[PDB]
């Protein structure tokens, strides 16, 4: 569908434009376009993540 990662290590936002999430997590990614802060869909917001803690599932 869109891209999809599996957390390698949790995340805390410092910003309205990044989003907590949690090691372990199926996030489904939104925008890999940006290199580092990858955008992803996450619980309820389409938020910014370190690209650092995420593998690619697709």
């Amino acid at each position: 569908g869109k891209e999809l990662v599996l957390a390698l290590y949790d995340y805390q936002e410092k910003s309205p434009r990044e989003v907590t999430m949690k090691k372990g997590d199926i996030l489904t990614l939104l925008n890999s376009t940006n290199k580092d802060w990858w955008k992803v869909e996450v619980n309820d917001r389409q938020g910014f993540v370190p690209a650092a803690y995420v593998k690619k599932l697709d």
